[PDB]
């Protein structure tokens, strides 16, 4: 669903549709990538707790910031759903420059049936400047579990009869407002100030 | 706490009992390790999931597995709460082993102050026939974030001053009845013909 014109995000919409990706995690095809979608999970559970306390008061993600910043004073913003959000944004973030850069044709012309390039485009973008070296290796060791590309999108199907071209259609169409709205998220990370660097 | 004489494990203190174990995942002082912690909490819930549908008919670890053979039929145990535990299992044999290792004074001695050759006999007695050739080179990329003996035993104590010595002891002590209860867990997925094989 696209944003209001005030581009404020209400927070139980977003928790109902961002709790439908961590099932794609399987789309990957390995029990590799099943810790990963326990981490997204844990991140949406977290600004779900926070919400539950009082729907009216987080109605919007811009509220969770502003109120969390007044509760925490000095701990904000690594506080809270203030970070769980501050780390989904970068999984959701990661999920679209990967999806962009392979409707994009960005292949490696020595190995075009994977997803390599697209993945490691996407790290650099979304996770890299937050991680130390040895979850840079983690991610490197990760990639050889990643599917083949004919197989990702596939699976983005199913046995669902569908050609290439079409599923990557529905993933540009898609990535229309999944990239406005993580837009509005970063947005608003950096207007408040709320973004921490420090590298994990 | 230790088992009853029909050696029978009640659900809802068990689950009250292992909540306790996530948490302790950053005495090992690495955000390397906030995947597994996720994991476990995620086989955690889906067990408290389904007892709290009816917390009668799965009052014991044994009715859990009972009552879903028979609800699932051919789909079991690769389903449920059964499935869960199944793995629960073997990341607190992991933990048992590790622990019960460190206990023992199994160490390197060209590398007395590190865990790798506790953690690795843990992961070859718990885990690796388990999974595959990739999970077993993340495991062996995960060590690099191990923190040092030291370091891990100061955590499990705290600031709290107290000898390393004074911790393996307790650590002993604990280790009694939390080997007691994951052998029955064990012997009952061996008896009911629970356990799957498949290499992830
Ligand atoms: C045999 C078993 C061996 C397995 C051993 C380990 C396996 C490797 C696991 C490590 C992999 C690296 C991934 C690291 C992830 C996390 O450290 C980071 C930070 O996570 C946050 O840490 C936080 C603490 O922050 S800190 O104070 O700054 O430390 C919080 O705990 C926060 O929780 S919450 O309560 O706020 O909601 C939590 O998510 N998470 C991420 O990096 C996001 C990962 C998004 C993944 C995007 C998709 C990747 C796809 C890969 C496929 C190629
Ligand atoms: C930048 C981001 C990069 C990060 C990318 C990935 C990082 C690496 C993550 C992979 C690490 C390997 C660990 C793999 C764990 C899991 O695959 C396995 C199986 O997990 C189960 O899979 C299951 C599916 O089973 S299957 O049908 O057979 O596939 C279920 O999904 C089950 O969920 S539940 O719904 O049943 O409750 C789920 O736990 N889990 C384990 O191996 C247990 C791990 C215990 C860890 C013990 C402590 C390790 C400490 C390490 C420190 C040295």
């Amino acid at each position: 669903k696209p944003l209001p014109a005030d581009k404020q995000i209400e927070t139980g919409p977003f928790l109902e549709a961002v709790s439908h990706l961590p099932p794609f995690f399987d789309c990957l095809g390995s029990p590799v990538f099943t810790p990963i979608k326990a981490v997204i999970s844990g991140n949406i559970t977290k600004i779900k707790a926070v919400y539950d306390t009082n729907p009216a008061k987080f109605r919007t993600l811009q509220n969770i910031l502003e109120v969390e910043k007044e509760m925490y004073g000095a701990e904000w913003p690594k506080v809270g759903a203030t970070l769980a959000l501050m780390w989904l944004k970068r999984g959701l973030r990661f999920i679209q420059v990967f999806l962009q850069s392979i409707c994009d044709g960005e292949r490696d012309e020595n190995h075009p049936n994977l997803i390599r390039v697209n993945a490691t485009k996407a790290y650099e973008m979304a996770l890299k400047k937050y991680h130390g070296w040895i979850v840079q290796k983690i991610f490197q060791a990760a990639l050889y579990a990643a599917p083949y590309k004919s197989d990702f999108l596939k699976a983005l199907s199913k046995g669902q009869n569908v050609t290439e071209e079409e599923c990557l259609e529905k993933i540009r169409l898609f990535l229309v407002n999944y990239t406005a709205t993580i837009d509005v998220i970063y947005e608003m990370y950096t207007q408040m100030n709320a973004e921490l660097n420090y590298k994990v």
